[PDB]
């Protein structure tokens, strides 16, 4: 008798994080000199995440991915004639996906501003992170909504790359506005998820300007 032995890409795999339960993962597949009927099976710590059809060697997913938790991982596969097994390491490489958002750091969303801070000050600073990797991870911060809205308002606060909010024109208590509520948000610049193009942002968040009046 000679053993089986598997192809030479079973060394390794490459699968998306994304991938559903009970899909098909890949094909063990293995070859023998004899022409022996072979059957396919995978042991070990993680080898709960699949299941295998012995007999095709058919690889299903048995339990969730997750590249935020696992993103290798080793396996043993086997194969068998009728007379003997022979087993290796598969190493299993996880694809991340874009399956995050941003999600904003702050506790406290509210300040206060005296109405002749020059235009071009910092008047606060948000900070959102996005787990994933890549463009995937890249957070882009945007100011949705002013309160009051004008035709001034729109054009008076800025927000920067960094998260940093600027003044962008002049401020008065008694002539514009007493305060201000910016809507903030935070978007990546996106990835594949669940098989399509997809771009995840935060809750919105929301500050607080109160003017200050000076005579
Ligand atoms: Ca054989
Ligand atoms: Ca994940
Ligand atoms: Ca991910
Ligand atoms: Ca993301």
């Amino acid at each position: 008798n000679v053993a089986p032995k598997f192809l030479a890409n079973m060394t390794s795999v490459i699968l998306p994080e994304d991938l559903p339960v009970g899909a098909q993962a890949f094909w063990l597949v293995a070859e023998d000199q004899d022409n022996d009927p072979l059957t396919y099976g995978m042991s070990g710590p993680n080898a709960y995440f699949f299941a295998v059809t012995p007999k095709t060697g058919e690889v299903k997913l048995a339990s969730a991915l997750d590249y935020e938790t696992l993103y290798t991982f080793k396996v043993t596969i086997s194969v068998s004639d009728p007379y003997i097994q022979v087993q290796r390491e598969m190493l299993v490489i996880v694809e991340d996906r874009n399956d995050n958002a941003p999600v904003f750091q702050n506790t406290a969303f509210s300040t206060s501003i005296n109405e002749t801070l020059p235009v071009g000050s910092v008047v606060f600073s948000v900070l959102a992170v996005d787990k994933d990797m890549g463009s995937a991870g890249m957070v882009v911060y945007s100011i949705e909504k002013v309160i009051p809205s004008t035709g001034d308002s729109e054009h008076l606060f800025r927000i920067l790359a960094n998260g940093s909010i600027v003044l962008n024109g002049s401020l008065s208590y008694n002539n514009k506005s007493a305060f201000y509520q910016l809507e903030l948000k935070a978007c990546d610049l996106g990835g594949m998820y669940h098989n399509t193009f997809t771009i995840q942002c935060s809750l919105p968040v929301f500050l607080s300007i109160s003017v200050v009046d000076q005579p």
